[PDB]
């Protein structure tokens, strides 16, 4: 395993987490959900990963990818890759998620 | 390259972002409401068939299976799908089936 999906709320609040997060980032899903991704993002990165979140919505469906240090649940810095998109549906004006593929760089 | 498709419990396609378009040739409008096992070489397609009933009892773990996918212009790609059932954080009922999809090469 190398990556795991999430579902994130506009404000980049994990709403589902798939279980490859335990062997990607040490967390089991439950210590994930509910929290912002930005919270796990080292400080430096976090404007990075925050101005994706804006752009990715702007985007429209179309992937946005971005790479930062998330804090891994034995407290290292792992290099990050998420891929996102903004998930939408025809009955609706809103934007209701966005998804990001979190992959392990090395 | 690869894409993400979300899947009823059977492997029709419910919805698919973009990159499809890339990868295997086809608007996200040419897949929607089909099946995947539609697309899928002959010889392949009980295999693809049997991981669709196998990740529903896998309960959110992932299932990965490689298959023969039917692109636009007509060729025979190799695609490797990781399949895991969502279901809404703290709630029991299977929704969906996630797949992750790269054509191989
Ligand atoms: F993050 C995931 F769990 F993997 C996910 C959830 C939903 C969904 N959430 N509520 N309804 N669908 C839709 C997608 C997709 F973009 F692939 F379609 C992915």
């Amino acid at each position: 395993p190398t990556e795991f999906i999430s579902r994130h709320n506009i404000e980049g609040i994990f709403t589902f987490v798939d279980h490859r997060c335990v062997a990607t980032v040490g967390y089991q899903p439950q210590e994930l959900l509910g929290k912002n991704i930005v919270e796990f993002c080292h400080p430096e990165d976090q404007q990075l990963l925050r101005d994706s979140f804006q752009q990715v919505v702007k985007l429209k469906g179309q992937v946005l990818s971005v790479m930062f240090r998330f804090r891994s649940k034995n407290q290292e810095w792992l290099w990050m890759r998420t891929s996102s998109f903004t998930f939408q549906n025809p009955y609706s004006d809103e934007i209701e998620y966005i998804i990001c593929t979190n992959t392990n760089v090395k």
